[PDB]
């Protein structure tokens, strides 16, 4: 088929996702270049909804210059009707990718890992904290991680779904205060499964007993022993149940793990 944003045309070759009420596809321009495109249908968006639109939309568009691991956004065009933004496009994002891989190169793992903490300190530094961190919210493109979203009354899935829950951090469910160490405690989730294969709490059915035992001091995280200390000194360092305890990107950046060999 077809389609048309700020004049150029594109071409879709096939539909990546759904969500909200927005589609992401794969596309082409007119130089057979290929690209994402995301449209999101704005016909039912309350003006609180999208100002949360017109929020991310401006973040990524400005955080655009400070990093590479976020992702490049080149073109919108944004109506009352419909937003397009043509974007960069991924080979496979992070859930997906993780899914179907029997286990990980660890040299693989600490190049994401220091992937995944360059873009997070990067929405620090200007403010904001994601507080919702997901695999999903990690797209792989040239060996590279980049970071998708940021924070909006945001939803995504390719065609596992969200809430999920096991990324969630301790202050998160006290809250019925929110930090940057918010972001360390899913992080550390991420890298707990890139490691152990599964998720600190993933083998807890009941949702509730899960979120139980996540605010639970007594109840205790296994860390089983493996060749990379360093490796299980961070998972300790991010899975602190206290904020005030857990360690912070500007630490995790001048790591022994990230910068050693
Ligand atoms: C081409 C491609 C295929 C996939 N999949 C490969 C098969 O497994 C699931 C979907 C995932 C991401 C991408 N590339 C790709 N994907 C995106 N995905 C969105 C839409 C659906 C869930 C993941 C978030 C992109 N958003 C911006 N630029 C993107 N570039």
């Amino acid at each position: 088929q077809s389609m048309s944003v700020k004049g150029r045309i594109y071409s879709i070759l096939k539909q990546i996702g759904s969500g909200g009420s927005s589609k992401v596809f794969q596309v082409l321009n007119e130089k057979k270049q290929i690209y994402a495109i995301k449209y999101v249908n704005l016909e039912e968006a309350d003006n609180q909804t999208l100002d949360s639109y017109r929020n991310e939309i401006a973040y990524l568009n400005k955080l655009q210059q400070h990093s590479d691991k976020i992702i490049r956004l080149y073109d919108y065009e944004i109506t009352d009707q419909y937003i397009y933004m043509v974007m960069e496009c991924g080979n496979i994002d992070l859930n997906s990718w993780l899914k179907k891989k029997k286990s990980i190169d660890p040299w693989e793992r600490k190049s994401y890992w220091k992937n995944m903490l360059e873009a997070v300190h990067t929405i620090h530094q200007h403010g904001i904290v994601h507080s919702d961190l997901k695999p999903a919210n990690f797209l792989i493109v040239d060996g590279m991680l980049k970071l998708i979203d940021f924070g909006i009354a945001n939803q995504m899935q390719p065609d596992s779904q969200v809430g999920t829950v096991n990324y969630m951090p301790p202050e998160a469910i006290k809250d019925m205060k929110i930090s940057p160490k918010s972001d360390v405690w899913s992080l550390g989730c991420i890298l707990y499964y890139m490691t152990y294969g599964k998720t600190p709490f993933q083998q807890i059915i009941n949702q509730i007993s899960k979120l139980h035992a996540i605010i639970d001091p007594n109840h205790e995280i296994e860390f089983p022993d493996i060749p990379e200390k360093d490796l299980q000194d961070v998972l300790k360092c991010c899975l602190k149940r206290d904020p005030k305890q857990r360690i912070s990107i500007p630490e995790l950046l001048a790591h022994p793990y990230v910068q050693i060999q």
